[PDB]
């Protein structure tokens, strides 16, 4: 009744308005208003009479409710492009021959800003903002009931075998070991895990291992490194480190224990226990476009009064190195390479993108069940401004070079619109 009275601040995003409080003739004065409501969803979250709130609606409360010491309620800038989350969103909706489940995150790799945050399906938080109990429950209901879950925020809460796309830690484990990209690799369909034979020869070099499907390739080159390695640049990346809040929290990343050669193996390529939020992913695409460098990811770029005086503005900071410069100019090569190898749905004309495309089983039985397809990069390859990743849940494919071809014209239409 009382926090109702007061007008609740705004969440904004590029000058555009995300949430607002309209005063109307209700009990409850002001009601909880989302423009474009499923597309944001996951950044703004609800704010509901019955039901309290999520996302940035229950992490920047103080401030939205006008409480907060620093400080109508005060208002949020995201770092969202607006531009940019559209075009993850539009792309998800299109991009499975009509809708995509999964999730799509960009970032900006010298700042660590989260320019999108994309999940889908999605939801009308405008259902919940409602001042009728009856269209509250009702949607509460249906929401929960749903078993596509479009409540959870894939982007961040949830956790994937990381799959083909954990190669690019495998490598980078190697190439700090002192491997070579002319070191030869088993080309083998099948090592004593098959490949999604790798090349006419029986053994091929690292550089073309890593641009085609080559899972054998990559069993034995993390077999070779060794676990301590593997692990060691798994949490040079950030994975099995609790991860700051952003500030909506992160679920954390996984390389799991890795017991045996065996493990070791099914690690060296995405699957075994590895487990990835699609945020994770993105950040390891940032940290190589970044020259080696991770910056700590942030989606509130500013904090301002009622008056629009500034409260705050958020600081970037440099995270960890997770490898030398040298390190990441070789997998940015790499990815330059494994982007050029793939079929060019969605290119963009003098843009050179760095990527990884490929797939991810899942599940109690993961050789009959539709593996994951990802796709992570970022352009342009020799100055970076955009880091992608796409998962598109169930989304691979029995006929690309890949599997995963299906999230790479997600990635493409996301870094056109960031470089736009």
């Amino acid at each position: 009744l009382d926090e109702y009275s007061r007008q609740r601040g705004q969440i904004t995003a590029g000058g555009q308005l995300l949430a607002y409080s309209v005063a109307t003739d209700g009990r409850f004065r002001f009601l909880r208003v989302y423009p474009n409501p499923e597309v944001y969803a996951p950044v703004t979250g609800f704010y509901s009479l019955r039901y309290s709130s999520t996302a940035l609606e229950r992490a920047e409360d103080p401030i939205l409710n006008g409480s907060d010491r620093r400080l109508r309620g005060g208002n949020v800038d995201t770092t969202i492009n607006p531009r940019i989350q559209q075009a993850g969103w539009d792309a998800m909706q299109q991009g499975c021959y009509g809708p995509c489940k999964g999730a799509v995150v960009a970032l900006e790799p010298s700042t660590g800003k989260i320019l999108a945050l994309v999940s889908s399906p999605s939801y009308d938080p405008n259902l919940l903002a409602s001042h009728n109990p009856e269209v509250q429950a009702q949607a509460w209901q249906r929401l929960g009931d749903n078993p596509a879950s479009p409540l959870t925020n894939r982007a961040i809460s949830e956790t994937y075998p990381p799959g083909s796309t954990f190669k690019v830690i495998t490598t980078a484990a190697a190439l700090a070991a002192g491997a070579t990209e002319t070191e030869q690799l088993t080309a083998a369909p099948t090592i004593p895990l098959e490949n999604y034979p790798c090349g006419d020869e029986p053994t091929v070099s690292l550089r073309e291992a890593f641009v085609k499907s080559c899972n054998t390739a990559f069993v034995q080159l993390g077999i070779r490194t060794g676990a301590d390695a593997l692990r060691s640049m798994a949490r040079a990346f950030g994975l099995d480190s609790p991860p700051r809040p952003t500030p909506l929290q992160v679920a954390e990343s996984t390389v799991g224990p890795i017991p045996d050669s065996a493990a070791l193996g099914m690690t060296s390529i995405g699957q075994k226990d590895v487990a990835l939020t699609p945020l994770a992913n993105a950040e390891i695409a940032a940290t190589i476009a970044n020259g080696g460098i991770t910056m700590r990811p942030y989606l509130v770029g500013s904090l301002k009064g009622p008056d629009l005086a500034n409260i705050s503005t958020t600081v970037g900071y440099q995270q960890r190195r997770a490898v030398s410069p040298q390190v990441a100019a070789k997998l940015t090569e790499l990815m330059v390479g494994a982007e050029k190898v793939a079929q060019q749905k969605g290119a963009i004309p003098g843009v050179q993108i760095a990527s990884k495309t490929g797939t991810a089983e899942h599940g109690t039985d993961p050789r009959h069940t539709p593996p994951h397809a990802w796709y992570i990069a970022f352009a342009p390859a020799q100055a970076p401004k955009v880091a992608v990743a796409v998962l598109v849940e169930n989304g691979a494919d029995r006929l690309s070079a890949t599997g995963g071809a299906l999230a790479a014209p997600i990635g493409r239409a996301v870094i056109e619109a960031a470089l736009q």
